[PDB]
């Protein structure tokens, strides 16, 4: 059941104001991710609808590193020979894979400053 | 049947202006709890949602003190052999030990100010 | 089809400006409780979510006055052998206590000031 198109123009208005890495906007995108439990597809469709194309490819820069590191020190049951950490994630079956790809996403969406 | 998005928008809107443990935030935030039901880790996101970090450990370490007295004391249905209250209350057979973790919660919060 | 959230919000967006006992605030409660069909438990939510504690404590006093008046002079299908309209209004097949219950509200209500 991923978002329709109201639940994310809720989502985009409430955070008209706060600036990318503030809290409420950190805040706001932590419950809708939480809540939703999107896959990298739909994690990319809400980020280039939020912010503009600089915001999205510093967080594509901050998760790719983070990608690295928390690839290099381990995963729970990442295989990294069946495809990239990406495509493993928007599988269904892999629900550890969506939770840490979440959890890389909204570090890297907090850590612009 | 958990909240859903829309739900945690409305109320977080309806009582931006109040303050926490104002007579409205205290009104809106126990019928919202009396009314889903939800267990230990809806009521983490919900309060996640709507206070900062410094009003969430706050709350954390009054609640800490609630539970502390409440369960030291002993409770009907707390057996402290299967895991802390958090635990017990997220398991839906065990709907007092919800109830009393409602409770303790909703209490803890209006006790700030 | 018991009241979610967002019905009781509204309700309580509406009762904002008047004060109990206005032509308002009887119209809004009046029509609310002859749509949903509220028991007790759902009634006593409402209005703990409407008005002060203080509103509340004076709406039970007048409410049990109305309840026991009601009780010595005689209810159609009240059967005390079981428990209070307060508790007989709960089970859902005791429609006409239901009704009795929600009328006594609303007088009580109205007779505040």
């Amino acid at each position: 059941r991923p978002w329709q198109m109201k639940d994310l123009q809720a989502i985009k208005q409430e955070v008209s104001q706060a600036a990318p890495g503030s809290p409420q906007f950190m805040q706001t995108i932590r419950l809708a991710v939480q809540q939703f439990d999107p896959t990298a597809k739909d994690l990319q469709d809400l980020l280039q609808y939020l912010c503009s194309s600089l915001v999205a490819s510093l967080h594509h820069q901050q998760l790719d590193s983070l990608i690295s590191e928390a690839e290099t020190r381990g995963i729970t049951g990442y295989n990294p020979l069946a495809g990239p950490l990406r495509v493993q994630a928007n599988n269904p079956q892999q629900q550890g894979l969506r939770r840490e790809y979440q959890q890389l996403w909204l570090a890297a969406f907090a850590a612009l400053p």
